[PDB]
This record gives C-alpha cells, structure tokens and sequence, in this order.
DNA sequence: TGCAGGCGCGCCTGCA
DNA sequence: TGCAGGCGCGCCTGCA
DNA sequence: TGCAGGCGCGCCTGCA
DNA sequence: TGCAGGCGCGCCTGCA
C-alpha cells in the first residue's frame, strides 16, 4: 500500500514508447469492437473476472495473420495477451489455447479469438 | 479523445518489469524526501508547473556515486529523468545541468540534485 | 467536387 | 516451410 | 579509469 | 526482551 503523495508523484510519471503502443492497440481494438453487439461488454467481463467463464472475442484474420497498429505488426492474441495478462511474453510459442475457445489463433479460421483468458501460458518448446 | 470504455480497459493494464522499477524507485525517493521539510513539496511543484522555476531537491550522495532500488544500480539524476521526462535517456553523457542547480551530479558534493527540471538533455558526444 | 491527410492489409523481399 | 520489415494503393474521413 | 554486477552485514521495521 | 523479513551501501571483482 502506497502513500496519496506517492501516487500523485506517479501520474506525472512519462510512459514509454512501449506503453504507448500498447495504448494505440487497445484503441485500435475498441474501434472494431464496438460494430459487434455484446463484444465489448464480453471482452471487460473476461477481464474482470479471471475465475468466472467467458464466450469468444474475436476479430477478422488477415492472410498473413498479423495485425498491423500504428506501424507495428504481431499477432493479435500474442498482442492483447502481452496487454492485460503477460508483459515478458516472447511469441506465441509460449501460448496455449484452452478446450473452450471455438477460435483460437492455431485453428486458422476466418475470426481470430483475443480473449486473453482463452489462452494459457506454456514454456517454449 | 480517450473514451471511458478505453479507459476502463487501460485500468486492466499489466504493467512492464521496468514500469514495477520506476514504481519501486519513486516510493524509495519519497521515503528519504519525508524526512527534509518542504522537499516533497518542492518537487511536486517541480513536476505540476514546468515553465516556472523551482528549487534543488536533493539526496545523499554514495561513495561510489551510484543509487540502488531493488538490485539494480545507477545515477540518480539519470534514473530520475527517465521517470518524469525522458523514458528513452541513455546515460549520464545526454544529460547537462542548469545554471541554477546548486548541486548538479558532476559538481560532486555530498548531496545530489534530482529535480529532473535541473537538467537538460543534450545529444551524447562522439567517441 | 477539389483537395488533403491518416490508417493498415496485401504484397514483396531478405535472411536463416 | 518461419519470421520479420519496408512500401504504397485503396479506403475512409473532413471541409468549403 | 569508466562502467558494471554480485554478495551480505547492518540497519530498520513490525508483530507477539 | 525474541524472532523475523525487507532494503541498500559498501565492499569486492573484472574488463578494455
Ligand atoms: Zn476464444
Ligand atoms: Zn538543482
């Protein structure tokens, strides 16, 4: 537990190139949710409550399969799983899908699940 | 242009192995400023007004020179830029100070100005 | 309708 | 094949 | 000589 | 007092 002083000095802390990236993506994110009813409502429940279980949040799959945003490009569920759950994640590699999403990156089908509680971390082959 | 469910969002945020440092590193400053009167103060006002002029906010400084946060080394005025102004700062060598700074790191006394506002940044020389 | 500017997927290339 | 990075056309948007 | 990194004793604090 | 845990400066070492 911090000090009211400690987290003033804090706000005026300057995010990194990183952060603000990350920032961009959850942007970039919303704008494509927000055309889907329930999406958005789904995606904060999922991230809300890690223990409950949550339905698919997916978004269209590019031929390459990466997502470009703002001049960088990933994997989408390496992305928002970097995000919200695993900063230090190295690839997607290190990523398993769990039996519930109907749409996981590996599946190659046409939406790609970003749900970041349908994915498990694994250590790299 | 930020929209409230964008914010909501940004709350569930993990932050990096560097942004945890930073945390740790401002929480250890405030510690050693509690104990001198108006130095927290000082260095609010630093922060909140960056056109207006503002006093030294000083720490002790260590015989090697060097300031430790949770097992990791460096300077203090360098560590502290990065935090307020700077994130991408490299070393000491992109960093001048002002003329008003009364105890500028190179000056080497036995107290270290770490108003990020005492400094400048200027672009490390060629070797 | 003329004139701009911002974004990203698709396409291409280059190591290993 | 896997993995990455550079480039630009097409698409979208906003004025007067 | 500049620049790092690893180790532990001394110091401080917090329950009982 | 007894007992524990967190933190960092000082000390040491190793390059180029
Ligand atoms: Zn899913
Ligand atoms: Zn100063």
């Amino acid at each position: 537990f911090t000090s009211p002083a400690v987290k003033r000095l804090l706000g005026w802390k300057q995010g990194d190139e990183e952060e603000k990236w990350a920032e961009k993506a959850v942007d970039a994110l919303v704008k494509k949710l927000k055309k889907k009813k329930g999406a958005m409502e789904e995606l904060e429940k999922a991230l809300s409550s890690p223990g409950q279980p949550s339905k698919c949040v997916t978004i269209p799959r590019s031929l390459d399969g990466r997502l470009q945003v703002s001049h960088r490009k990933g994997l989408p569920h390496v992305i928002y799983c970097r995000v919200w759950r695993w900063p230090d994640l190295q690839s997607h590699h290190e990523l398993k899908p769990l039996d519930i999403c109907e749409f996981p990156f590996g599946s190659k089908q046409k939406e790609v699940c970003i749900n970041p509680y349908h994915y498990k971390r694994v250590e790299s082959p």
